[PDB]
């Protein structure tokens, strides 16, 4: 059980060119990647 | 049992060419990568 | 049982070519890289 | 149980060319790379 | 039982050319590379 | 039980090609290198 | 002649108490506090 | 004549209790404070 | 003439109480307090 | 003629009680105090 | 004519009563401090 | 003619108790003090 909360994120990205995967600010939870 | 609270994240990113994997600023979680 | 709080995180990135692991600023869990 | 609380945590990264691990800048947790 | 606080972390990294392991700035648990 | 607490850590690095094992600024746990 | 450009500015803010000044994140020109 | 370009500020600011002055992040020009 | 570029400034504060001055990241220009 | 560039400045402050002068990070200019 | 580039600066400060004059992290002008 | 470049400076200052002169961690300038 995840109890998450009270977060302030900021997130700049550039020249994001071809992106195969996850660009993820804020997760909460599993990730698979193959 | 995860309790994540009072964050204050900034993230920059540049020249993301090609993203294969996972960029992710605030993550509560498992990562599996193969 | 994790318990984190009260984090101020700034993350600087730069020239990510090809990136086919995991760029976190923040992680609470268990990474599993193959 | 893990009780981390009260960072500041600043993380600059240039140049990360075909990354395959992981660059985190603050984890509470495991990690495992084969 | 671990219990971190109060860090005043920086990090500088510089031509990270195909990295494979863990490059962590501050961490809290163990570490397994095989 | 580990009780750490009011670090300033600094961390430079430079020039870190084909890394394979553990860069850490600071860490609270084992480490195990195969 | 001022000339400024591509800034990317974050500012946090907690606990402003009758606040009689100026708290500015980005300011081009002049300042005059009596 | 000023030229200012490509800037990433973060500012961070607590407990800012009777401020009677100035609180900036990024200024291009004169203070003048009495 | 100032030429004033590539910057990553980061600025933390903490408890500032009855401020009559200037609390400043980045200033390019002059500076008159009296 | 100034030409600044290519600063990476980590700023920590703790305790401002009655900042009466100036508290700047970067600064690119002249500074006049009374 | 100045030509400044390429600084890493890090600036610790702790328990600052009453300032009157100026703390810089990085400074190219002139200081007056009468 | 200065020209100064590729600094790493790290400054600890603790204590700073009513301040009236400079406090500067690089300076590239002159300095007048009265």
């Amino acid at each position: 059980g995840y109890e998450v909360h009270h977060q302030k994120l900021v997130f700049f990205a550039e020249x994001v060119g071809s992106n195969k995967g996850a660009i993820i600010g804020l997760m909460v939870g599993g990730v698979v990647i193959a």
